[PDB]
Parts: C-alpha cells; sequence; structure tokens
C-alpha cells in the first residue's frame, strides 16, 4: 500500500562478486539511504541521497557505489572489492532535512565461495494426536523444516488457503541439526493450534510453507544434485473427522 | 486480528453428497448466521443462531442443518437432500437483538458429479519485451493459468519473497477456454508491472502463484492420472539485464 520494496531477504555474494540490491519506493520521497548493520554500532549510513542524481559518501561507503537515475529508485552496488564477510543492509526514504526516515525489510548478504553446502529444507506436517484432541478439546499442527543450508528461510501456515497468524508458534530461528559439526544444515519447527471441531472438518485444509532463499537462476551450478535455487517447500494435510 | 474464519473460498459437493462447512470466531459474539446467495434476492438467511446451543431456520433452511455446541462454531451442513446448483455461502456474528453483524470471507460451493473433468491448472510466466523496456521504461509480467476445472483458484504475485498488489492487473474471472463447449476448462491470466531496472536486476525474483481449491485427501480418487487434490502450482522468472 505504498511503501519501500528492497532485494530478497537473504542473498548469496561469492568472493569476489558485483551484487546490486534493489530498493524501489512509490511515496515520492526525495530522499533515501542504505545501511548496514554491523553488530558493533547497530545501522551505520553506507550511502545517502537528498535528491535525483545525488548521492553523498557514508562513512562505510568503502566498497559500495548507488545510482539515483530516478525518484523511486535507489540501487546499492556491493561491488567484489567489498571484503566485508556478512551483514544486514537496510534501505530507507524520507522527505529531507530531519523528516520521518521509513525503512525497507531488509536483506542478509551472506559472503561464500561454496555452493556445495547448499541445500533446499525437507517440509513435513505431523498431525495432532488424538489424546490432545479429547483432553485440550484444541489440535496442534506441527511442522518441521530440516537438512537446509544456510539457514536463509521464512515459514508461514495457510489455512483454506489464507495465511493464519494467531494459534502460530514458530522458534525465533533456525537451529544447527549438529552444533558440533560446522558443515552442519539447519533445522526449524512451528505449531499452528486450532480448535478441534475445526480440525475434525475434513473439508479443511492445513499446509506448512517454507519460502528458502538460494541460489539464483544465472549462479552456476557444478554438483550433480538438482541446483539448490530459491523455492517453496510445503507440507500439507486436510482435517480428519474421528 | 479477531474475526471469522470459515470454509475454504470454494469447495465441491457432489450429487446427493453431504458436505460441512466450518465458520468460527473469536469475538465471543452469541450470535450466528449463516447466508446464502441467491442471484435472484441477494443475502438470504438460511440459519440463526442466538447464544449456545440454539438455532432459529430461515426461509430457505430447507436441506441444511445446523449445531451450536460451542459459543466460537456454528458449522452449516449441507445435506445430500440439498437441490441447489451452486451457491455463495457467507456466515456472520454479532452481539444480538440488531447490533453490527461481521462477515466471513465468504464460501462458492460448486455442485458437480463428474470429478472426471476436475483438473488443476498448468501455470506459465511471460517475460517483458525488450522492445517495452526501452519504449516506456515499464516491464510486464504475464500469467497465464491454463487448463482447470472447474474454477477454483486465485492468483497472487511474489517479487523477492513478498506478496505485492500495486502494479497487478489480473482478470475480475477465469473464462472458459471453450465458452461453446460444456465440459470446457478455465483459463486465467494476470500481468505485473515492475520498473524497467527492478526488471533488469538478475537477483529480483518473480513468481506467479495460482491456489487451487480442489479434491480433498479423503475424497475418493477413481481415476488413474494424480488426483486434482488442493494444491499451489506456480511459474517464476528472474531478471534479466539486458
Amino acid at each position: 500500500d505504498g511503501g519501500i520494496t528492497q532485494s530478497p531477504k537473504y542473498l548469496f555474494r561469492k568472493e569476489g562478486q558485483n551484487v546490486t540490491l534493489s530498493c524501489e519506493q512509490n511515496l515520492n520521497h526525495d530522499a533515501m539511504y542504505w545501511y548496514r548493520q554491523d553488530p558493533g554500532q547497530g545501522l551505520r549510513l553506507i550511502y545517502y541521497s537528498q535528491i535525483v542524481n545525488d548521492f553523498q559518501k557514508g562513512d562505510i561507503a568503502e566498497g559500495y557505489s548507488v545510482s539515483r537515475e530516478k525518484k523511486e529508485s535507489f540501487p546499492l552496488t556491493v561491488t567484489s572489492a567489498q571484503k566485508n564477510p556478512t551483514a544486514f543492509y537496510l534501505c530507507a526514504s524520507r522527505d529531507r532535512g530531519t523528516e520521518k526516515l521509513f525503512f525497507g525489510s531488509g536483506t542478509q548478504l551472506s559472503v561464500l565461495e561454496d555452493l556445495n553446502k547448499v541445500f533446499p529444507p525437507e517440509v513435513a506436517v505431523f498431525e495432532p494426536s488424538e489424546a490432545e484432541i479429547s483432553h485440550t478439546q484444541k489440535a496442534t499442527l506441527v511442522c518441521l523444516a530440516t537438512g537446509f543450508y544456510p539457514d536463509h528461510v521464512e515459514l508461514s501456515w495457510w489455512v483454506n488457503g489464507k495465511e493464519v497468524h494467531s494459534g502460530v508458534s514458530t522458534d525465533p530461528q533456525p537451529l544447527k541439526e549438529q552444533p558440533a559439526l560446522n558443515d552442519s544444515r539447519y533445522c526449524l519447527s512451528s505449531r499452528l493450534r486450532v480448535s478441534a471441531t475445526f480440525w475434525q472438518n475434513p473439508r479443511n485444509h492445513f499446509r506448512c510453507q517454507v519460502q528458502f532463499y538460494g541460489l539464483s537462476e544465472n549462479d552456476e551450478w557444478t554438483q550433480d544434485r538438482a541446483k539448490p535455487v530459491t523455492q517453496i517447500v510445503s507440507a500439507e494435510a486436510w482435517g480428519r473427522a474421528d
């Protein structure tokens, strides 16, 4: 409804590769910004643009470039010269001076050379136990997202076609399936709780959806297995009348 | 945030089959209603419930049954006795008397027997022409949903993982691929328009998603081909730098 649109939530950058993060707004704001979140001092300005064709460097502008051909777009390019390991890039827009800034959803740019360890997740849904149903009169569906790398996923639930939020408890973050090993894949779980009668109607549909942010179409795939491109992996279940 | 949840937007009912449409609300309303939309007089009350365990018939209550075991749920059952062809069922809740009614999203119940012709759709996305790009500086992605039956679909667009609405023009309704023939499948199209520079960034992802409301897990599949169950069919494309 008129906001900021930037690059996907997760992106890949191979050592010595040029990547551009889009950023567009339909708020007719003159000023736009690009920040990088450094664990040390939080948000830090990379570049800033007051009006079309103008851009002022920030303190960490070393390795990045921007353009402002049009008022709506302020693309940030992370050049191969950029030696940063991985970071969160946030885009923002405002009127000017010291007015209110509007922020984009943010993007994590993960830097790595090997794409051998990249894997989409497998998703499964487990029905509520007959014991929970006739004790709490509630039904809990469990979703397990497993064996994916890196931790580039977003899980959501869809009941009868619409995404739901209430009754949903998802882990705050994916966890290594084996913290011990380093080249360990991640797993994530979530629970959706609905009324027992709602779960017992055979016409009710339940779907766990996991968006995986993986390799792009252009990114070259060396291995034999199907390339781990951005994709959606789902698991679904219909209501089960007792 | 606190509303009504009813059966999916589209449902199948075979001749002489009993179907139940769920309806639940977490507004703690005492009164709940079920309407049927008849092209003739618009919304008409089927059943009404003032408080737990009580339900008053409407004028068209012939062929339907309802229960009100709990305050939150008011399930409507369309019995095989119901001789209606296809209709829109809307659920609502209120405090009581003549207070304000809150409406569910609605459900179309399509009646048919040749489950032989039920078909999920095929989805394809076509890139913008290099001519449109360097003339309008805009890019238009086209999505074609084809060969599905019945017209039980919802199309949406996903840019970089987030569903978008602006720049989206979708047909108001699916059209028969051959109005002539009766057992004709449907098709639907939609266009998503983005800036040329946005489409030229190889890191930008575009996905056309079509939710098909088909057969349930329990519904028996006689044919040989994979059963046309509820599912999601997508087509995607990445940005193409000129």
